[PDB]
């Protein structure tokens, strides 16, 4: 087995059998791919991207939409059982009746979605009326898409759908482009095997699409694509009037810029980034994205008192939002040397140890994941150390 | 009616007026919540999330699929996901045949999920191994389930907790969520006795608690927890139930399950009507109120009172305070009206730059809750807003560490 997926799947960032450690089975979609340390790396990702493409920009608005469309291609309708069942408690088929119902099925049937343009759109006239029909703006969404394979995968998609004038609408584009790429970059041990390409569609509608380098090859973790107007129209018929934006004086019908990254693909790119046969396996992630930040243990000494202590260290980081292993919970007897190797490979950030010393003179012992080093410190210090260190992290983008 | 129709002229809301009925808007079977929605549920979202799982070490997130394994034989009514390619092959391309087509359908078909248990129970033996099998523990999710309308498919963002507990302890942790929780949906209403909960039991003798907002047709359940006890975990694994027990100290046990449900989506509806006071005005908490602040200009200079105000964006965004632009629209309008529409919006202050404010640096600052003006220094409105915020949810995380009995 692999060992970069061999480790994720044992320190619970993957899920699922073995068999479905394959790349390609990976790459599907077609199970839950991620274990719990998985989904908060996937969710600290996420909301990393709320930050810069909603949170820190003014003309981006947050939208939702439905999972099923009205019924495309390829997608899987969705069909109620009751009306199958109906048809299979009367005698008499026909052939006519059984096609015509097979037949009703095709063209009444909901369908899931295979992106998050569409809900956008439908939800654009809205929007345009909260700003005033001042464009450009955009609208964003992170949720799921179905996609056929060759079962039905499904992925996480994180969705900015921008509305500009056409006339800087190849502007709008190529900034998109810079800022995204930086975006996946600015988390990345190895920001090199993030990469880009110009594209285009089936109609020589031009956009880019944003890669990662996996080890078997790249594959695609974000597209963009100037859609032009089609779309909207096709959603708003008649009403022409009321989609039409402001571009100073003119009245115009926008061009749709449609930017979609893969949330879990990138989720896997950034474990496959962070490896480190680095001393003994390390995954480095990216500070804001490391679900576990500390680890706290007790070492030699009294257990009741030194788990209080321990507890009580846990609550203050906790009420600070700082995630935490209680390792000191733990039963069986495990060496130091036993836990600064798992928790590199579970990549926490700094271990803490509490002994008879701290019960004593109240100095932790504190080992940094990057450097390796083991400091001691006052326990008064450690909140205000680990506060500090992540909004400095954090402040880098 | 005002308060529906307030909150669809302002974006809480979205939808024709045949969606806006409370029969739609309790169906699901449209997205209804425009962008300022869209924000209010996020923070609902995000306020669960932080009372379930950041702040308690025990609880771990959960994915899981959307769609589940087929099944049919019971008669469930969850949506069939059938392949377009499939039919047509049959079609443009007997009686025997397509009641075969038909019965596979039924019997092979994914189906979309109903609720997120099942999700949790899948993942419950890998969770186990992540704590060394130490209970309780409680694996978390919020995402969409699907249920059948009516034939139309109605969609809810469910919000569930599942914790596995030793039998012996089970009937204390259900009251102890029980009450959590409810003080949860308390702490950010404004009438907080329009939440209640009341107690039940199922077909099974099981029991259950149910947790309610008072809208104006009537109470509608807004969480559900129920002790499950033990079935629905040993059906999950069949022929494995001597590994998949938990540790009670020493003890091995299969745990009891305990599920919490919450609907996020009728929990964000009911605190709209909440809000809604009489001017019209929506005083969200807070903490869920999606815009903290509008920025807007006076008397002036045009292109320096915007510069201000623009830093004065930047600052606050910078500092993740959700800001509205006042400034950048042309502002043909009266003060009266910018702040009859900033409180229908829930905005929770007001701030006007004007010459003055470039003689002196002072700006008029207005108070949704009292609509009481006063000036204030521009260098101090990034800190006044953000210890006011922070003050805010303190208060409201007064108790989330309180032990219940
Ligand atoms: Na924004
Ligand atoms: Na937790």
């Amino acid at each position: 087995r692999e060992a970069l997926v061999d480790l994720c799947r044992r320190r619970h960032f993957l899920s699922g059998t073995p068999q479905q450690l394959s790349t390609a089975a990976l790459l599907s979609g077609c199970h839950a791919r991620f274990g719990p340390l998985g989904v908060e790396l996937r969710k600290n990702l996420a909301s990393q991207w709320w930050s810069s493409m909603v949170v820190f920009r003014e003309q981006v608005f947050a939208v939702d939409s439905l999972h099923q469309e009205p019924g495309r291609d390829s997608a899987f309708r969705l069909v109620s059982p009751e009306s199958i069942r109906e048809i299979l408690q009367d005698r008499e088929p026909s052939k006519e009746q059984l096609v015509a119902f097979l037949e009703n099925l095709l063209k009444t049937s909901g369908k899931l979605r295979a992106t998050l343009l569409h809900g956008a759109l439908e939800h654009y006239v809205n929007c345009l009326d909260l700003v005033n029909r001042k464009l450009p703006f955009g609208l964003a969404q992170i949720g799921v898409c179905f996609h056929p394979v060759s079962r039905v995968g499904e992925k996480t998609e994180a969705s900015l759908v921008w509305f500009t004038p056409t006339r800087t609408s190849s502007q709008w584009l190529d900034f998109w482009l810079r800022h995204r790429l930086l975006w996946w970059r600015k988390f990345a041990m190895s920001p090199s095997n993030f990469s880009s390409a110009d594209c285009q569609d089936e109609l020589g509608r031009k956009g880019s699409k944003l890669y990662y380098s996996f080890p078997w090859g790249k594959e695609p973790i974000e597209t963009l694509w100037n859609l032009g107007d089609q779309e909207l129209l096709h959603t708003y018929p008649g009403n022409v009037s009321t989609i039409q934006g402001r571009d100073g004086r003119k009245n115009v019908v926008p061009c749709v810029l449609s930017v979609s990254g893969d949330v879990d693909l990138g989720t896997l790119a950034y474990l496959y980034d962070s490896f480190q046969l680095a001393e003994r396996k390390v995954l480095k992630l990216h500070p804001c994205l490391a679900p576990i930040k500390v680890a706290l243990d007790v070492g030699k000494g009294p257990t009741v008192e030194l788990r209080q202590v321990c507890q009580g260290l846990l609550n203050e980081l906790l009420e600070n939002g700082i995630s935490v292993w209680p390792g000191y919970s733990e039963t069986v007897h495990s060496s130091l040397e036993q836990l600064h190797s798992k928790y590199d490979e579970m990549s926490v950030l700094f271990s803490v140890l509490v002994t008879e010393t701290t019960l004593e003179n109240g100095l932790i012992q504190l080992r940094s994941r990057d450097t390796t080093m083991k400091e001691m410190m006052h326990i008064s210090k450690l909140r205000d150390f680990l506060v500090k260190y992540l909004a400095s992290a954090s402040n880098v983008a």
